């Protein structure tokens, strides 16, 4: 049913979003102290966006996938919810980035 598309929709996002803060704390909490070179900040800035681009794609997946059932009434304000919290979670994703190349320039 729409309803039930709708909620495991949302609930894998807010999954997607809970991984991506729960990763976000581990780099603050568990990386260690090393000379921050130029290099050391390159490495470790090409890692970070590559682990938060693949949890990018997570969310697109899960996004693209609820929009296509729900095209084959409340319907049409289910896929608003689901695409603003797509939107929203693409947003904290990019935040998360910013945040972790300000932190390393640091």
């Amino acid at each position: 049913s729409y309803q039930d598309v709708c909620r495991k929709a949302k609930e894998k996002l807010d999954k997607i979003e809970m991984d991506a803060k729960n990763y976000e704390t581990n780099l603050k909490e568990q990386a260690n102290n090393a000379d921050k070179t130029e290099e050391y900040r390159k490495k470790k800035k090409i890692a970070i966006e590559a682990f938060l681009k693949k949890i990018e794609e997570a969310a697109d997946k899960v996004a693209r996938e609820a929009k296509q059932r729900l095209d084959e009434e409340e319907l049409e304000k289910c896929k608003e919810e689901v695409e603003k919290r797509a939107r929203e979670l693409r947003r904290r994703i990019r935040e998360i980035l910013e945040r972790a190349k300000k932190w390393l320039d640091q």
